[PDB]
């Protein structure tokens, strides 16, 4: 950066830099279902009497 | 970084530091399905009279 403030001024700045890191989690589970369910046979579908 | 503002300057910086962290999360789920299906056996496929 440069800029004025009682004349002329400059600064240049590096940088760097170094970061670790490690985690943990536990997740559980719970469910249910249901299901229903047909058929049927198109031709010899009914018995008679 | 090193820089002119009334004649040099320069400047050295160090850091260090250590964050922590927890959290929880509950997530429900619902749906619904539907199906179809058909079948055919390809010989013996249809009866006459």
């Amino acid at each position: 950066n440069v800029g004025y403030q009682n004349g002329f001024t400059a600064n240049v700045t590096t940088n760097y830099s170094h970061t670790t890191d490690n985690s943990t989690a536990v997740q559980d589970s719970n469910g249910e279902s249901w299901n229903t369910g047909l058929s049927i046979n198109k031709g010899e579908s009914a018995y008679i009497n």
